[PDB]
């Protein structure tokens, strides 16, 4: 009945089908188990009607990202805004000391910058000598260069270069130090609306092949030559070919006991030993958001970027300066409860210099992720727990702590005070279709594996796209759109040419 | 008749000075080291002015302190003395343009942050990818700006382009004599100010025989007699016999070889002339002109913010008019060519706040090629020289909290004293500042070609000779090393 089926709508799947019907292949499926279309892409809205992306946010790499170029293409054509770029300086602050970016003693950013060349000398042609932890690869660093850092610096910098733990959403001490850095292959635009995109392509093809709510429990490949697929309310398509787009997160579950959770699809075949092995390489972080909608911008504009930094100890310079050896650090780091704001590193968007909107677009990592987003519908208590950082970039930022306006009850002697109407958080850790946010690495983990198992399919009938399923830009928006046109074409071509 | 040596080094820089220290380190004797200016260092030179302040004008920095074998020596010394050789001063670089003033962490220009994108693009053109011709920087740029327009401010196809070529600073090269390959390299990690460069110098010099060197003897001619044997004869009459030497002139003094005429100062005549593949390499890399000026003041004056300040040559709005036109390439060089004295501003400028970093009241300042040869060539002149950087100087106090400069070389305004400048391009022992690349050359030709040598007995070191850390101090000394342990090696087979 059908020639190929997709299963997943997220933009991998909703860009394979845009293609198939591009190169005029016919009766094709696309069965999405959520209610929407989208996967990790979902944009929501707030208060006044202000829109935001939930999922993911922006066009990494614009200088080579052919998703984003298609994009750019059309804003010429129309003159339609579709995306800002909003790299910035970042600015950067601790509890105590206040803002420490751009300083002129401390310049962290220096530092930070051969903490990153040190990386890569240290795992450049060596085949990863033993991978480690972000955490411990930066420990090495601070004491292979003490006699060359002051105090201060080797206090805040470890703290500084966490950030990057908002680029995975894994805290430095779960996260692959062979991983951590990778390539920006330019700056990054913020997407106006990533259900623009999603809204797009969903619409270049017939929606009469979209099925939501179609949880796929099974998929059998008889050596026939055909493919069954049964969805969960028991029907059935018999196909020729499929794409298989679930998250690796879902997909990893074909692989374990239980077959009862939900999303995991029962594979008959059994998926050999690469793909099996694959995941053993390791994989999904956990990104998460919360939204802090404001009445409106009472703060000063002076950057798009802020970081807030996890609380540090000059007990811990003292260790770093009395220390022997990796193991005797390694170990005299025995010093040492209640995660608070201020335990880990927190990435805030101000949204009001980059889009004009009064409210801020906060990233987290695991292990908090997962416990904020368990707490998602507990305002008061998400108010509570950020409360000190957000007062203390409000402070950093000419402004007044943070009055709690979620609750309808207007004043007037608070024109002038930061007055928050609302909070968005994410629930991705939670979602059973997700999971987690996209594929990370933890020590000892690697990427080619599971992209060479994903890209070379089960077989000729059973292929795979996603973030998960391509090398270049893996993890992102652009690698899962184009590993949807990639197992396409490699279909598409495979049909025009049969009749 | 000629004194018999194991082993004669020409020139006494930090390539001739560390290849001798090994092989007296080594237990080699009988060696001699070849010096024709009345003084070791070579393009190491610590030099004196207003109240005895000492200033590098020659090397300053230790570069790539993450692998520096150089560095990290005396960065040992210093852990047990305890004595202080060196200072990281790496710092936020502070932009200046003429009429618009600060332009660097500016939260709407953002040029530090199309510059990080610029960089990335050159890298992206060519690493990995075969046959692309090479270009100048210069038109690396322009090309970049074309395919970015759609994503760029006015502003900052204006003002980037200007802040990208602090970069000429790096090479002695403005960005039109730039090749484009060669412009962006690897830094391993930050970089060092050497607190008298000399010290290094000195250290390594007293490190073997002192009868050993010889200065104000200036090398004529090597020869190979075929049978173990290389005669060297200095311009004073003697004449001497060695089982190696270990030629570590410049390449530019040794450029000077594969032409006709023997009456130039330093060049060396070689029999057997030096073989084609030597020879053929001078076609394949150059020689560029970085030159330094030392701006002395009575007192420091101004802010302290910064230690690293790179002024701005002017830009026009016009510029980027022509850039929103441009079809491509092809008509935006046609544009260009819209047709005058050469300026403070007509190219940018490199000063390094010695106040911030030593506490000494004083500017140290690069230049590139072509200005270096012109303000070297006029440094007698000091008159003349402060017309010359009086305006840039004043837009830094300007922009640095201060008032104009006031001429003093003869309470809360800066005064300039004394004006000292470099001499590297008209100095027949250095003709240049050190190995560079025009749009075409391929430095591993050259690279090649010296650390083969001429033969078993010929042998080159130099920082023109060596693949890790070309063009650096230490990479000279290191070819110091790599010559003088092969020798050994061979002297030791007896
Ligand atoms: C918080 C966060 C922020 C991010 N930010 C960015 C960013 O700024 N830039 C960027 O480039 N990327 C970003 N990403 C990543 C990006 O969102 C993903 O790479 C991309 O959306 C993955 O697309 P996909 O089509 O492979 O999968 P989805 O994950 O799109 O999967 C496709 C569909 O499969 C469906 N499905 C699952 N199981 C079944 C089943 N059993 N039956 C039927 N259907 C099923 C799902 O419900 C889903 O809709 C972010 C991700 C997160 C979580
Ligand atoms: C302005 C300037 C700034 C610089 N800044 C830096 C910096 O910040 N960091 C860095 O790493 N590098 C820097 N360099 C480069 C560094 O100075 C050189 O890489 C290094 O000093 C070259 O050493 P060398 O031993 O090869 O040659 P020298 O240049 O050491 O040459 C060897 C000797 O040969 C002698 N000689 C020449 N001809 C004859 C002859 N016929 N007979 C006898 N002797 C002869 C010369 O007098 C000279 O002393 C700079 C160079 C210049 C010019």
């Amino acid at each position: 009945k059908k020639k190929v089926i997709i299963i997943g709508a997220g933009i991998a799947g909703l860009k394979a089908a845009s293609t198939l019907h591009q190169n005029g292949i016919q009766d094709c499926l696309v069965l999405e188990a959520r209610d929407r279309v989208g996967g990790r892409l979902q944009t929501v809205t707030g208060y006044q009607g202000r829109k935001y992306d939930i999922g993911a946010s922006w066009h990494h790499d614009t200088l080579t990202n052919p998703l984003f170029l298609e994009e750019a293409q059309l804003s010429l054509n129309d003159g339609r805004t579709r995306f800002v770029f909003d790299d910035d300086n970042f600015i950067y602050i601790d509890e105590e000391r206040g803002r420490v970016d751009h300083d002129k003693e401390l310049l962290l950013e220096i530092v930070d910058n051969e903490m990153s060349k040190f990386a890569e000398l240290e795992f450049h042609q060596h085949l990863g000598v033993s991978d480690c932890s972000f955490f411990q690869l930066v420990m090495k660093y601070l004491l292979q260069r003490r006699q060359f850092l002051t105090n201060d610096q080797i206090r805040y910098l470890p703290q500084l270069c966490r950030y990057l733990e908002l680029w995975h959403g894994l805290d430095w001490k779960l996260l692959s130090a062979k991983d951590t850095y990778f390539g920006h292959q330019g700056r990054n635009a913020f997407a106006l609306n990533y259900d623009s995109v999603v809204q797009r392509i969903a619409q270049s093809f017939p929606q009469n092949w979209l099925k939501l709510s179609c949880e796929v429990k099974s998929i059998t490949r008889e050596p026939s030559k055909n493919v069954t697929v049964n969805c969960e309310d028991g029907t059935v398509y018999n196909a020729d070919y499929v794409i298989i787009t679930v998250p690796q997160s879902v997909l990893n579950l074909s692989v374990q006991p239980e077959k009862n959770l939900r999303g995991r699809i029962e594979f008959q075949p059994p998926l050999k030993p690469v793909i099996q092995d694959a995941f053993d390489k390791i994989h999904f972080g956990a990104l998460g958001k919360v939204i802090f909608e404001f009445e409106e911008c009472c703060w000063s504009n002076e950057s798009s970027k802020i970081v807030t930094l996890a609380n540090s100890t000059n007990e811990f310079v003292e260790i770093v300066r009395n220390a022997e050896n990796l193991d005797e650090l390694d170990s005299m780091l025995e010093r040492e409860t209640s995660v608070t704001c201020w335990s880990q590193p927190l990435f805030f968007v101000n949204l009001s210099k980059s889009t004009g909107v009064a409210s801020f677009m906060m990233l987290m990592q695991a292990p908090l992720t997962n416990h904020i987003e368990s707490i998602r519908e507990d305002k008061e208590r998400l108010f509570s727990f950020f409360q000190p950082v957000l007062n203390k970039i409000m402070k950093c930022l000419d402004s007044e702590d943070v009055i709690d306006g979620m609750r309808p009850i207007e004043n007037i002697a608070n024109a002038n005070k930061p007055v928050l109407r609302n909070i968005i958080v994410s629930n991705w850790t939670r979602d059973p279709y997700s999971r987690g946010a996209y594929s990370a690495c933890f020590p000892g983990d690697d990427p080619v594996d599971m992209v060479v198992a994903m890209s070379n399919g089960q077989d000729s009938r059973i292929r795979f796209a996603g973030e998960h399923t391509i090398m270049d830009g893996a993890g992102c928006a652009y690698g899962a759109w184009e590993s949807g046109r990639r197992e396409a074409t490699r279909i598409s071509d495979l049909l025009k040419l049969e009749h």
